[PDB]
């Protein structure tokens, strides 16, 4: 119909934003798990995913280098962190498992990572439903 797994709907909006308005912080290249969990199921892509992202927002909250540009950026980066965690929390649901070690598999400039994640979510969102 228009909302299979509730998590999705919420996720979508959360992802949507972070990418919509990118900064100089979504370029803090992280692990591009997409190029490793290729030989597994989404669940796992997501197991490592969660781990990766979690660290990202949790560790950079007070990185106060990229969020200390002028004033506007400061405020914008803060929003990103919120959304990163917000999405991570929900993500877990879809994943199905809990957590996994992280084994770098090339790098992704956050903006990109998100873009892919978002697309995926959507693909299912508007298919499984109607």
């Amino acid at each position: 119909m228009h909302k299979c797994d509730i998590t999705l709907q919420e996720i979508i909006k959360t992802l949507n934003s972070l990418t919509e308005q990118k900064t100089l912080c979504t370029e803090l290249t992280v692990t591009d798990i997409f190029a490793a969990s290729k030989n597994t199921t989404e669940k796992e892509t997501f197991c490592r995913a969660a781990t990766v992202l979690r660290q990202f927002y949790s560790h950079h909250e007070k990185d106060t280098r990229c969020l200390g540009a002028t004033a506007q950026q400061f405020h914008r980066h803060k929003q990103l962190i919120r959304f990163l965690k917000r999405l991570d929390r929900n993500l877990w649901g879809l994943a199905g498992l809990n957590s996994c070690p992280v084994k770098e598999a090339n790098q992704s400039t956050l903006e990109n990572f998100l873009e892919r994640l978002k697309t995926i979510m959507r693909e299912k969102y508007s298919k499984c439903s109607s």
